[PDB]
């Protein structure tokens, strides 16, 4: 793709650096160019004493998806002129509460309450990711200590004598809270602990995210600073965050300014959130009551804030945040000796630069090229060499993954077939059928000891009434038969997930699910609906999909991509039911060799109490 190989971390920088600033600019642009204005706002001072606007956007499934933090710009437009601006941050976006996003304005003064039409919502850009992953290339090239002399020259692809990293391991290495390790996890954890650099690899379900809160744990017991770990995603850090709360580490949870209305399994564990519960500090506490019920008190509860931040981070046992989040000005003058990346191969190789330039002597990287890569927008910078992720610039480089290959999330059956398609047949199974019998759940398939079939639908694949999406109608409907049918059958709300590439289906499966479903709308309301980044490194009891696409034309998500099926087909643990039309999902060579598989399982089935399609 590009040479792996470098002079110096001058030259580095000339490649990476141009390439960065391609995407900035393409991203400028397409942000820039995403205006809405015949939309009608929802003014309201929200019961937090803060001004809360809401509004509907046409449904539009892009790769630039509006995130909560994100900046926005309103703008009261038409004959009738308190004409003004305002900005705020995304604090809710569309979800199982209704497709409307949400925003919360900094100022709350000059904004007009007239909730009237002709507004103007402008996407904000900022450059402050790209602004990190620049400022990362410039500490590689000139700061002496951003790595450690060894990684700097492994990393540039010289030729280096190996050096053996001397520390005390532990006798045993499991850690308590987290499952009883493999052998090869063992292995990958012993060997990680006195390597320098090590990439760990492995398919869907392998116990990577665990054997990296494991290792994460043992260089905690070290006598050195806060360990750092991160991931490109907000959604793969949560999950790794958790893990590691579960060792029993002092644990700090980063993210931006902006995203603090989140809400995680460990959203508690975020900075955000401890600063408010700071029991050592009762004076920053008085003025966080004072903003909820001034000017002088807003640089006085700034600068404190800024003191509480340093001392929990710097008192951490592990940092978690994400890869670009490492770049936050909070963690400035701030070193790490030991850093953890998991989902690696999801990131740009600049991206994943920004946490190891800050100190790294001890590197560990964790990924698997066949489940969700970096995503270039720009085609041009992407073919220059930005598609790469660190992780296989490294493999190509001769550095070898250690390798783990038992997954014990599936049930057999499930894991049949994404490793004969992606992995060659070489994803084993260390569960069984009797460990994967989900206990307290009458429920029988169309064929018992394979927990899988496709419903076969074809319907009217139609636009969204407002916007560039799609959707069907009448698959929608039989998600809801599938999603009724196993809550009645036992399973719980919250271990069922439903995978649909187009907004426009996760919209109106929210809607539909809750109105017209059988039993109580709290129950819908808490089955996820999202499209496969969202069950990024994560799993549940059981998947539903949702190929909307009845008709000719290409696909989206999990529909033309190898990455995102794999990923949407290996997030289940007891049973999958897929929900398409079998025949325009067949021009495709990937789908067509699903349908061909389950037909042969005899579960390609159809009709409500069903039976074997052709
Ligand atoms: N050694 C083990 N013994 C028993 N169960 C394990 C072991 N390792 C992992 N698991 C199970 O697998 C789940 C954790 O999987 P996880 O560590 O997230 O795999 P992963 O490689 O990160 N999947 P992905 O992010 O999609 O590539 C836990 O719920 C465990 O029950
Ligand atoms: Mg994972």
């Amino acid at each position: 793709p590009l040479g792996s190989r470098y002079e110096d971390a001058y030259q580095y920088q000339n490649i990476f650096g141009p390439l960065v600033k391609l995407e900035a600019d393409y991203d400028k642009k397409l942000k820039e160019s995403q205006t809405q204005d015949n939309i009608t706002v929802r003014w309201d001072l929200g019961l937090n004493k803060k001004r809360i606007a809401y509004f509907t956007l046409p449904k539009t499934d892009s790769d630039m998806r509006l995130m909560q933090g994100d900046e926005i710009c309103l703008r009261y437009k038409g004959d009738l002129a308190p004409l003004w601006k305002g900005i705020g941050h995304v604090i809710k976006v569309p979800d199982n509460y209704g497709d409307e996003i949400a925003i919360e304005l900094r100022s709350s003064v000059g904004a007009p309450v007239e909730v009237t039409h002709n507004f103007q919502v402008d996407f904000v850009w900022k450059s402050t990711s790209f602004d990190r992953m620049q400022s990362a290339l410039k500490t590689f090239a000139v700061d002496e200590t951003s790595v450690s002399g060894y990684i700097y020259h492994k990393l540039l692809g010289h030729e280096v004598e190996d050096v053996i990293i001397k520390c005390q391991l532990p006798k045993r290495f499991t850690a308590q809270g987290l499952p009883d390790l493999n052998h090869s996890q063992v292995y990958a954890v012993k060997t990680v602990l006195q390597r320098p650099l090590s990439l760990i690899q492995g398919p869907p379900g392998t116990g990577k995210t665990v054997t990296s809160a494991t290792i994460v744990y043992h260089l905690a017991r070290q006598g050195n600073g806060p360990v750092l770990v991160c991931a490109p995603s907000n959604i793969a850090v949560d999950q790794l965050t958790e893990k590691i709360h579960q060792t029993g580490l002092k644990v700090v949870r980063l993210c931006a300014k902006s995203r603090e209305a989140i809400d995680s399994p460990v959203s508690f564990l975020a900075l955000h959130n401890q600063i408010r519960n700071m029991d050592s500090m009762p004076e920053l506490q008085k003025l966080q009551q004072l903003k909820d019920e001034s000017s002088a008190d807003e640089k006085r509860y700034r600068a404190l804030k800024r003191t509480a931040e340093r001392e929990l981070l710097m008192n951490a046992d592990v940092i978690c945040c994400t890869c670009v989040g490492a770049g936050d000005p909070r963690l400035a003058k701030m070193q790490f000796r030991s850093i953890l990346i998991d989902e690696s191969t999801q990131a740009t190789e600049p991206e994943c630069m920004v946490p190891v330039v800050l100190g790294a002597k001890q590197l560990i990287l964790v990924g698997d090229h066949c489940q969700l890569g970096p995503v270039v927008m720009c085609k041009k910078a992407a073919k220059a060499g930005l598609s790469q992720s660190l992780f296989e610039r490294l493999v190509v480089l001769g550095i070898r993954p250690i390798r783990l290959q038992v997954q014990y999330r599936m049930h057999p059956a499930l894991s049949a077939f994404p490793s004969n398609i992606f992995y060659e047949g070489s994803l084993q199974n260390g569960v069984t059928a009797a460990d994967r019998v989900k206990k307290g759940f009458d429920f029988q398939w169309p064929q018992p000891d394979k927990p899988m079939f496709f419903y076969v639908t074809q319907g009217q694949e139609e636009i969204a009434s407002s916007g560039t999406s799609y959707l069907n109608r009448t698959e929608a409907a039989n998600v809801e038969k599938i999603t009724t049918k196993l809550l009645k059958a036992g399973a719980k709300p919250d271990q069922i997930g439903i995978i649909t590439p187009y907004e426009g289906q996760r919209s109106y499966l929210v809607q539909y699910m809750q109105f017209s479903g059988s039993l109580h709308t709290k129950l819908y309301q808490e089955v996820e609906i999202a499209s496969v980044d969202a069950f990024q490194g994560r799993e549940k009891d059981f998947i539903i999909l949702s190929c909307v696409r009845a008709n000719e034309h290409q696909g989206i998500g999990f529909l033309n991509d190898p990455r995102r099926l794999n990923v949407a087909l290996t997030r289940a643990r007891y049973g999958v039911i897929i929900v398409g039309n079998p025949k325009a999902l067949s021009k495709q060579p990937l789908w067509n060799h699903l349908l061909n598989y389950y037909k042969e399982q005899k579960v390609l089935v159809e009709g409500p109490l069903n039976n074997l399609r052709e």
